[PDB]
């Protein structure tokens, strides 16, 4: 009776932006314990599982999570207490059924995920094994190649830049520990460069800069300078570059065009899907770009197909809002040859079970799974363990400042350290979707 869940308790806490979220605590009869904190996205995909907010404009601007917390304590708890802490799938399924809606809108995806994660961590604690081992079994070894959101554009930046994120990726590093150092050193060299230019070195939600660049090319060219300044190569043997275009954010839903004037000021390109592909292609041709996320709009299936046809053999194409970590959508992307990669955000779908189903479905189509943070993060580092548990090979968990990002990198350092000689780092070979 030691392994039986005796307590499931949620409380309201704050994410890395100072907005409410929640965490759940799970205890077994034996006293094994797990805590699950939930992240939150800024701009959420139209098709994401529902994150339940209170909507009370007198508390936290209506962003309270006390309703979700109540749901955990008064509904989910009664249903889950009594399960063996190790019956992850059964528990995730029970919560899905208990909610009864496809988008988890009754109990809230954040309520459900908090329990889902807390239960798993409690089970790992109960078995006295690392979380990546509990989740993945014995054959966990691959530290993920990180893509690091070093420069920001899009809505929040005031530079004339449409793309939300510009990342660097230490594909040439021998270990994760060294890749991490590479990234940090380039980050710090970038800061120095920005100061010398008289640009702002304060950071955005994910710990990167949003400097007033001349535009997209200036940003990318500035990153390459930082890379060289730090003493690294720009290419497959060193550090490569990637985008999160977040094109749904400037996709004119009515004109169904990609309106750059939105972020790059009037007189900027307005592109059709075709012209959108051409643009991305020009950039891939110009620079050492290894990956592009949401180059097309979450619902521009035709555009995705074309893009994947044109670039999918040269460049990784990651569906984020396109797939919302949902096997229903990924299964279709696969059938219709759209994208060759999926960004995995656990709170887009809401259970570890469904998250792991998405990761497995991806692998089996030859797609990479890039485990991701959200813009609103916590001190939790579960996605580091998910990345290694599944030997995913890649992770997107932020720039090299802010503990909401660094906590994941630190956890990956611990995991690499505990794995010792078994630890692997695939670098450029992470991209089995490009036959590397």
């Amino acid at each position: 009776h030691m392994s039986i869940i005796t307590d499931v308790y949620a409380r309201e806490v704050l994410d890395s932006r100072g907005n409410p979220t929640l965490e759940v605590e799970v205890y077994t009869e034996s006293g094994a314990f797990g805590r699950g904190m939930v992240p939150s996205g800024a701009s959420t995909g139209e098709h994401e599982a529902v994150e339940l907010r209170d909507g009370d404009k007198s508390r936290y601007l209506g962003l309270g999570t006390q309703k979700a917390v109540d749901n955990v304590n008064n509904i989910i708890a009664k249903a889950i207490i009594g399960y063996d802490v190790r019956d992850q799938q059964a528990i995730d399924r029970a919560m899905i059924a208990l909610d009864g809606t496809p988008n988890k809108g009754k109990l809230g995806a954040n309520a459900i995920l908090g329990v889902s994660i807390a239960v798993a961590r409690a089970a790992a604690d109960y078995l006295e094994v690392p979380l990546y081992t509990y989740l993945g079994g014995f054959n966990t070894k691959v530290l993920p190649t990180p893509m690091m959101n070093i420069i920001n554009g899009g809505s929040h930046s005031d530079a004339p830049i449409a793309f939300q994120e510009f990342m660097i990726m230490p594909v040439g590093a021998p270990t994760f520990k060294e890749g991490l150092r590479w990234g940090a050193e380039v980050f710090h060299a970038l800061k120095k460069i920005l100061k010398e230019r008289g640009l702002v070195t304060a950071v955005g939600d994910e710990g990167g800069f949003a400097p007033k660049f001349e535009g997209t090319e200036d940003g990318v060219e500035t990153i390459l300078k930082a890379i060289e300044a730090a003493g690294y190569e720009a290419g497959e043997n060193g550090i490569m570059i990637g985008f999160d275009c977040a094109s749904s954010e400037f996709y004119d839903k009515e004109r169904k065009v990609y309106d750059y004037t939105k972020f790059e000021g009037e007189g900027a390109a307005v592109r059709t899907s075709a012209e959108q592909v051409d643009y991305l292609e020009e950039l891939v041709n110009k620079y050492p770009i290894i990956t592009i996320e949401d180059g097309m709009d979450e619902n521009d299936w035709d555009g995705w197909k074309v893009l994947t046809e044109r670039l999918g053999a040269r460049v990784q194409l990651v569906g984020d809002d396109f797939f919302v970590t949902n096997t229903e959508y990924l299964a279709r992307g696969i059938k219709e040859n759209a994208a060759n990669s999926i960004l995995i955000k656990v709170n887009q779908i809401g259970t570890l079970t469904e998250t792991f189903e998405a990761i497995e479905m991806a692998k089996e189509a030859g797609y990479t799974a890039v485990v991701s943070h959200r813009s609103g993060e916590t001190e939790d580092s579960t996605i580091a363990d998910i990345a290694v548990a599944t030997n995913a090979g890649q992770i997107k968990t932020g720039s090299l400042s802010r503990t909401d990002r660094i906590a994941k990198y630190n956890q990956l350092l611990r995991i690499e350290d505990q794995l010792g000689e078994v630890a692997q780092y695939k670098g450029i070979k992470s991209f089995y979707n490009l036959k590397k």
